[PDB]
């Protein structure tokens, strides 16, 4: 599963969040967009793209993701491009879980923040910095460092 990334959108207070769940890691990226369209949707994608290894995305078949202007750009940067309907377990298996579990912590930090976004960042970097609660257990960002730099 290298390079392989599962993304989709969720909704909290009111705004639009677009989480990659790095599906051999379990290493999350998230950010807030500004509406659920291609533009808004491109736009954060490229951004992904710019900072990880992404060889596909598994999404689901929402507008902002099966358009042409996706469909140009995922193509223009070599990255395959799976999905199905919202929820479906061949390519959206993992995202109910991981925003039920990213939500809990963003309400946890809600209240010790200034802003939704730093709320964000801090339940993000919580969930990726944490080691895994068993023995030999790894944080995510250090599954996904090891995972690319042995492959």
């Amino acid at each position: 599963h290298m390079g392989i990334w599962q993304m989709d959108c969720t909704h909290f207070d009111g705004k639009i969040i677009l989480v990659g769940i790095h599906v051999e890691s379990g290493y999350i990226w998230a950010q807030i967009i500004s509406q659920e369209t291609a533009d808004c949707t491109v736009k954060a994608v490229l951004q992904l793209l710019s900072a990880h290894n992404v060889t596909e995305l598994q999404t689901d078949n929402g507008p902002n993701f099966k358009n042409q202007k996706m469909e140009g750009v995922l193509n223009y940067m070599g990255v395959k491009h799976k999905f199905g309907i919202p929820g479906n377990p061949q390519s959206q298996a993992l995202v109910e879980n991981v925003n039920h579990t990213l939500k809990v912590w963003i309400q946890k930090f809600l209240p010790e923040t200034t802003s939704l976004d730093n709320a964000l960042s801090l339940a993000v970097h919580s969930l990726n910095f944490k080691r895994r609660g068993r023995i030999g257990g790894m944080a995510p960002y250090e599954l996904l460092a090891q995972q690319e730099s042995l492959r």
